């Protein structure tokens, strides 16, 4: 699997301090385009030169100068090389682009791309980028289609295996029965992804309702087609870490890359 | 070189935050005490498992929970076997406790105590950690009493070397004899201190009185004994990078380390 991500940047010093990431999301032979936004920040200078970085860190890059622009830049994407793509959005403090944020998420789905929105904690950052977990919402048998979980999984795995940390499956169940089923469908997915080492836990509540998460580095979660920003917020600063949240094309299948 | 940093902390998050670079400071076989200043933050739960975490990451490390509470922090390291300590501390962005910290800073000194003042950049933060710059102050021949600034070039060398960065010296001068000086020193101090690869710069202007510095990841400073914290935040602002600022304790002998 290769990710090939979009990434709007408006002020390159936050591209700066997100790099790292990016690359530990597209590495090995994944992708980044750099969709330069407006030119006080003279992107016109700093783009080439991050997008060189990404290429001597194993990853393959271009850059283009110039929420209007974000369609035109995803539709724009159409017939290029660089395969499937993925929107990578930051999920900012204030709340002052949302609906702009909203529409755009909404709008990548159009032309066939899955999204990231990535909501770094302002303290813990991405911490020692030891822990993962991936949380699955409430489903339980296995069928390919897993449904609005295969970029999730995807990133999971990957971020798993470029931070070389642990990695744990969330999930949660009001009955027994379907805590059971839970259980079953979360080792069955470890086992049919080929993926070792990992740690199921299957929650009394929803992480939305309960006081505290698990702990991890980073939280992987699904994103709403129509999300609620401000939930995605709430779970960052209740989780004390880093969460990122994973929208599908609908193109993906997971297990069958996985 | 050995750092043992003695690191308050009132919120994990932050130490989580800060967690790798504390370690880049001192691995290997550096020190990293901990010291939780009361508990919402349940200090009690978080702290020692990060203390193991920086024992499982090859850096030695201790805690204990609970300004009056710094002083006699650092009075309890006098007879400790991990050697020479150095305070921590970062440079917040709210200005309501710079008394307390100049006043923290100033006692340091007392107790035989270096001081590494972190300014991290809230976009970039240490971005991708691949350029340091050495900002050496105006002087140039050189005594093995570099005056001020043997912490900074310790810390210089010990991250060039754990992130395998590049490192650059810089510094200014007023006169074309005084710049040709100013070269002339730096050569010397990386040819004794043997430090491969190093770039010098000798500048026309101040760095506090320039428009734009040269780019790195992280500039390192010399921390004034009475500083102003104004102009380090400015200096971190003006980067658009991560700073830290360095003071000694005096006792150190930066080049017989070297």
């Amino acid at each position: 699997w290769k990710a090939n991500l979009l990434v709007p940047v408006e002020d390159p010093r936050e591209l700066m301090g997100t790099f790292d990431f990016l690359r530990d999301i597209t590495y090995p032979k994944g992708s980044v385009k750099l969709l330069g936004l407006a030119d006080k920040e003279n992107l016109l200078s700093q783009l080439p030169s991050i997008s060189e970085g990404f290429q001597e860190e194993g990853v393959f890059s271009s850059w283009t100068i110039i929420e209007e622009n974000l369609v035109v830049g995803m539709e724009a994407l159409t017939g290029s090389f660089f395969r499937p793509s993925i929107l990578f959005l930051r999920l900012p403090e204030n709340r002052d682009r949302d609906e702009e944020i909203r529409e755009i998420i909404r709008k990548a789905s159009m032309y066939r791309m899955g999204v990231l929105l990535f909501s770094k904690h302002p303290q813990a950052g991405l911490g020692r980028q030891n822990l993962i977990n991936l949380w699955i919402e409430n489903r339980w048998d296995i069928s390919m289609e897993l449904g609005n979980m295969d970029l999730a999984l995807l990133i999971a795995y990957k971020l798993k295996s470029n931070w070389k940390a642990s990695l744990s499956f969330m999930t949660f169940a009001p009955t027994a029965i379907q805590a059971q089923a839970a259980e079953n469908f979360l080792q069955s997915l470890a086992e049919l992804a080929r993926i070792p080492n990992v740690k199921m836990q299957v929650l009394r509540e929803n992480p939305i309702k309960s006081s505290k998460l698990p702990f991890a580095s980073l939280h992987i979660f699904s994103l709403d087609p129509n999300p609620d920003l401000d939930l995605a917020r709430h779970l960052m600063e209740k989780a004390g870490s880093s969460c990122i949240f994973a929208l599908d094309s609908g193109e993906e299948n997971a297990l069958a890359l996985l």
